[PDB]
């Protein structure tokens, strides 16, 4: 930790570690890059609340556990030489660095398809884009997503209690690909066909015309307009040119550090060990852009700190379903508990792999998921039997 | 470039690096690790005229362009601390280093169903394989080698040769499936089809009784020895375990910079960028051993020199073939010049992309090979007709 600290980036991951600095005790220089125009925000309700209620003053991450900080808005970075230790700004400005610090997430992948398209088009990732989205979201409007992740599912709810027409094209031949268990995923296909949304699935658009889109089956669908959520893509070209071991994203060690000495990445824009698998994963979840920021901080002030260490996890709200997801999507076997019912839907379910658990699932059912995680972190083995058994109290069973 | 350089591998990228590091300028202490008890050896003649003739006195590297390095042989460097900057050894002593360079290479992986074997099973990568499996080599013994990669084919051919029956059982429906074009891997499998090897694809050993080999499709494989040659796992268990960023593979830079500061890594050990495909990999061509340690030595020395920069290539010998791969295995297009015949093998493959040269092949052919990988290099876009076009001079259209 050699100060003073420029960090490139203002959404939760860069928010997120400049507070611990803080808190942990660094009271030198810290200095944020932010290129949106727009007091530090928190993404979720993009595709929830705010979409349907429009308030961006609810949204605001609060910064208060980072005083004496100096965020730099609406400016972008443009390079960092990193054996001068300085950052180019947009601005014409030059910051010097002890520590450089990457927090500059990731960005909607674009539709090659739809590179030419007439029709409004937009990805779902900023302020800006939400508020675009909303003011063409009338009522009886046609809405066409592209992409089952949870994003558009999420934007798909929203969208049909608002009263919009929703189709779907989904190119996988199920929803939530990654990171989702197969069971979850058939479910959720459910409950989104019996909100009315239309599913197409194992289709792909292959260019649209005048209003309408076109799809590899030789169909069409046409829409008002098109939100397209294929994924993201790590924003890492600084890294890229200065130098740094990066492949659609920063690869960093537990301590978030990159290939090149004194500067460290965090959040959407790095590739991780994921500990459960122990293979190197982009890991795009809220839990992990928080956490990971924290750590890294933590150990950046007290190198005594062990390094970042949680396990992947996060939660999608998709009208009625508050769905939560932690660890691996599959394993030898999964326990189920309770029914898989679209008449007030509860369940949790738990993946196990030579009978330790490593991945679980709760649909409208918080209470068991936290004490799943702390079963889920020690790498626990309960009798499969009691885990079954609708009888047994998870809380209990965790200690 | 802190002195003093502590070496962990004495294998080709070992000393091709430090021979470099003493080339450039660097006289500074070298201290080089290496774990088995051998004057350092190259290891392309194991599965070819070493396994035939036997004499290791012909194998050995040359580390004359090394002068003034302490290389100590049959010693493991059991752990590394980043922080004290000493390496601790099998034999109780301690290294202090400037700067640490890991070189350890990969092992073969081993057969999980084969694991309780009680019949002779063996991989091939040391002189201690190699001597071990020429002692059960005898004529008109039965070979079943797993795995269809090079270093399999390479020995299939050899025993062959020497009058052994070749069984070959290959999961994938195809030879060489990684880094090969299928045109070639096609002509591959006919030519030791040819020559009496016994091939069996998309099957997989399932266990083994007796002197007999199970496989998935429920047949029977009997065979005086079996070499598994399935691929290799990087050696990385040190770099794990001091926290540097690894997944079968630490993550290097085009600098050999790994993610912890005086800590370096190549050659097979290694995940790095390869340039063509702009994604990471494990490249564990001879040519990238020699290439990469060169590269990192000569950055270290003068910081001015670029990064590591060479496309991936390799050769093969497999008796009358002589086959030499470049860049990767497929594009938009394959132009094919010559005939692809088993009387006389000889042909050259280009692979293109967006009119772009890819990747190339030359078999028995090696005249055209260097002026196909100067064209790559540049990612040239020759006129396709006069690539096709028998009549053209590569050597006069490569300038
Ligand atoms: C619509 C939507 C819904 C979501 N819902 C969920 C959910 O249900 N569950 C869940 O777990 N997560 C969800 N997420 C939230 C999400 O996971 C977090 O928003 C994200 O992981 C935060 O990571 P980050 O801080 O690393 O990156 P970012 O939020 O992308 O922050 C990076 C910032 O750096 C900026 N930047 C990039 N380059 C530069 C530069 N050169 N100079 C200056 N600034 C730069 C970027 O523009 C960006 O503003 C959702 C996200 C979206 C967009
Ligand atoms: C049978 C065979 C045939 C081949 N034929 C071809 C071919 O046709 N074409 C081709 O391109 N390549 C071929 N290769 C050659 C090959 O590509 C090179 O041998 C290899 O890429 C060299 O890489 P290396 O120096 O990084 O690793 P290595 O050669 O594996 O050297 C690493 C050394 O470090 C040692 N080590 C590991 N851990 C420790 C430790 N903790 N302490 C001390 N020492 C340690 C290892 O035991 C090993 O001796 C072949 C290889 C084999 C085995």
């Amino acid at each position: 930790l050699k100060a003073p600290v420029v960090v490139l980036g203002a959404g939760l991951a860069s928010v997120s570690f400049v507070a611990e600095l803080r808190q942990a005790g660094y009271q030198g220089l810290i200095t944020v890059v932010g290129d949106e125009a727009e007091r530090p925000y928190d993404r979720p309700p993009l595709s929830k609340d705010f979409m349907a209620h429009g308030d961006a003053e609810k949204i605001r991450l609060d910064c208060k556990r980072a005083p004496e900080v100096e965020w730099l808005l609406g400016v972008t970075a443009q390079s960092f030489d990193p054996q001068a230790h300085t950052v180019a700004l947009s601005d014409g400005r030059t910051l010097p660095y002890g520590t450089l610090v990457l927090a500059t997430g990731a960005a909607p992948r674009a539709l090659p398809t739809l590179q030419g398209a007439t029709m409004p088009v937009h990805t779902l990732r900023t302020l800006e884009d939400a508020r675009r989205i909303q003011a063409g979201l009338r009522p009886q409007s046609r809405l066409l997503i592209v992409g089952g992740g949870v994003i558009g599912l999420e934007l798909a709810a929203t969208a049909r209690t608002a009263g919009v027409h929703v189709s779907l094209v989904q190119t996988k031949p199920r929803l939530m690909s990654r990171a989702a268990p197969a069971t979850l995923a058939d479910f959720v296909a459910r409950y989104h066909a019996a909100q009315g949304v239309d599913l197409r699935f194992e289709r792909s658009v292959t260019g649209s015309v005048d209003g309408v889109v076109l799809l590899d089956d030789g169909t069409r669908i046409a829409a008002d307009m098109v939100v397209v959520g294929i994924g993201v893509l790590a924003n890492d070209a600084l890294a890229r040119a200065a130098g740094l071991a990066c492949d659609d994203g920063i690869f960093v060690d537990a301590y978030g550090r990159t290939t090149c000495p004194d500067v460290y990445a965090l959040g959407d824009v790095t590739r991780q060990r994921n500990p459960l698998s122990g293979r190197f994963e982009r890991i795009e979840t809220w839990s992990n852009a928080q956490n990971q920021g924290i750590a890294v901080a933590r150990h950046l002030v007290d190198p005594t700190a062990p390094g970042y260490a949680e396990l992947p996890w996060y939660w999608s709200d998709q009208g009625a379903l508050r769905i939560q997801v932690a660890g691996l999507a599959s394993g030898d076997e999964e326990i189920v508990r309770g029914e898989v019912s679209l008449d007030a839907p509860k369940f949790t379910l738990i993946e196990l792999q030579k009978g330790r658990i490593v991945g679980a699932t709760c649909v409208n059912n918080a209470r068991d998921f936290a004490p799943l995680r702390r079963l889920l972190a020690v790498g626990a083995k309960p009798d499969r039997a009691a885990l079954a058994d609708p009888a047994t109290d998870l809380r209990k069973l965790a200690a």
